[PDB]
DNA sequence: ATTATGACGCT
DNA sequence: AGCGTCATA
């Protein structure tokens, strides 16, 4: 009773751009806004392979890891922009600065930690101490949630959708007491408050959208983000959980859409979330182990206690090429030039990277896949990054594979490389 | 022949 | 260290 702790201890926010590469060409070029279109990169088979979507052209079918080709078919008036190419391959370059531009804006509010391209965590737990003694004991108006979704509500004794919106806002707010300053639903409302705050000062000084989940921790967060999306942001309270969780696919959950949560779903017999709240922690230890076992007790009441990482720059920096079907590389001096243009690409990033964030990477990380093999990885092998020089990269990378080759004939390759990958890791200060 | 990433856990 | 898992545009 008492001594049952809640998982209520902070306020967190995830924080998601819609859409975020087409809002990038969108903003871009804007006889792109408003209208079906996706990003694809490459183009030469079948059209290119679609990596975002408009949600106008979602309406028609089409998604992510779509052909183009496909894709024109399920929506004939679908418009395109395509990723940019340097030295023979996909450049996310204007990705990640538009991602940049996003998560310095965040940073004025609070500490981030950089989950994604287009995602951060938000840990507002001080910030919202901060603005709850401001208030005053203030009551909190309807009109500092303009988008703000609570889930659950209305319930209880219109038929459109903002309409249900402010249905659900109106009971929300008019159960709320707002004279207790520790009350966690009172902090996930001003959590709520500030998140309205922060998107909008993303949307008025980027142009992009974005949705947004807030809750008392990261996994919560995550869930809500996506309820209502685009453009919008859900509140999860602690009081939400069983209901939401009582229907709610295991693999939704963040870590389980994966081999843990198929088995979850196998070896308990179960469908949904809330069904894991009838087994013990020994059991859910001694099926998914001490760790696993231990987090999914918890969260299934609600409950996980994986901080905000104070990290706002990415941790490695890394070039990355597959050269599938007949295109895989049967020669070395065809490996050797595309180990080139990976460690060009590497060079010219790790060098900005070092100007702009006051760090070196020390570590080269050189991974290969062979044809034929089933796994993503075949074989991954680590040398000293001394000096950003892409010749000597590209060099260091040959000599840490080269033996890879089964050919007797040094001049041919094989089995043939279905990918090549170049990561800078292990980063000091500088 | 989705591709190009990026973080974290296990042994 | 090298591998595997899970994740996102
Ligand atoms: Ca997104
Ligand atoms: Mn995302
Ligand atoms: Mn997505």
């Amino acid at each position: 009773g008492p001594h049952m702790a809640t998982g209520q201890d902070r306020v967190v926010a995830l924080v998601d751009m819609d859409c975020f590469f087409v809002q990038v060409e969108q903003r871009q070029n804007p006889h792109l806004r408003n209208k079906p279109c996706a990003v694809v990169q490459y183009k030469s088979w079948k059209g290119g392979g679609i990596i975002a979507v408009s949600y106008e052209a979602r309406a028609f079918g089409v998604t992510r890891s779509m052909w183009a080709d496909d894709a024109k078919k399920l929506c004939p008036d679908l418009l395109l922009a395509q990723v940019r190419e340097s030295r023979g391959k996909a450049n996310l370059t204007k990705y990640r600065e538009a991602s940049v531009e996003v998560m310095e804006i965040m940073s004025r509010f609070a500490v981030i930690e950089r989950a994604s391209i287009d995602e951060a965590y938000v840990d507002l737990t001080s910030a919202v101490q901060e603005r709850l003694q401001k208030l005053q004991g203030q009551p909190i108006s309807a009109d500092l949630l303009p988008s703000t979704y609570i889930e659950g509500l209305p319930q209880g004794p219109t038929v459109q959708k903002e309409g249900m919106r402010k249905q659900g806002l109106f009971q929300w707010l008019d159960s709320l007491q707002i004279d207790n300053l520790t009350s966690p639903d009172l902090q996930l409302t001003v959590g709520a408050v500030i998140v309205e705050e922060m998107r909008a000062a993303i949307e008025r000084e980027t142009g992009f959208q974005c949705s947004a989940g807030i809750s008392h921790n990261k996994v919560l967060a995550k869930l809500a983000c996506g309820l209502n999306k685009p453009n919008r942001q859900t509140l999860v309270s602690h009081g939400s959980v069983p209901q939401l969780f009582s229907q709610m696919p295991i693999r939704k959950i963040r870590s389980l859409g994966g081999k843990l949560g198929a088995s979850v779903i196998e070896i308990l017999g179960i469908e949904y979330m809330g069904e894991l709240t009838q087994f013990t922690e020994s059991q859910l230890q001694s099926h998914f182990g001490e760790k696993n076992g231990s987090w999914l007790y918890a969260m299934c009441r609600g409950i996980e206690h994986d901080p905000v990482k104070p990290r706002q720059l990415p941790k490695t920096i890394g070039c990355s090429k597959n050269f599938p079907g007949k295109t895989a590389l049967a020669t070395r001096e065809q490996v050797q030039w595309w180990l080139l243009q990976l460690a060009q690409e590497l060079e010219e990033r790790l060098t900005k990277d070092r100007n702009d964030n006051d760090r070196v990477a020390t570590q080269l990380v050189v991974s290969i896949r062979v044809q034929g093999d089933k796994r993503l990885s075949s074989l991954r092998r680590c040398c000293a990054l001394t000096r950003y020089d892409a010749h000597k990269m590209s060099h260091d990378a040959f000599t840490v594979i080269k033996n890879c080759n089964t050919s007797g004939i040094q001049t041919e390759w094989s089995p043939p490389l279905t990918m090549l990958f170049l990561c800078a890791t292990k980063f000091s200060a500088s």
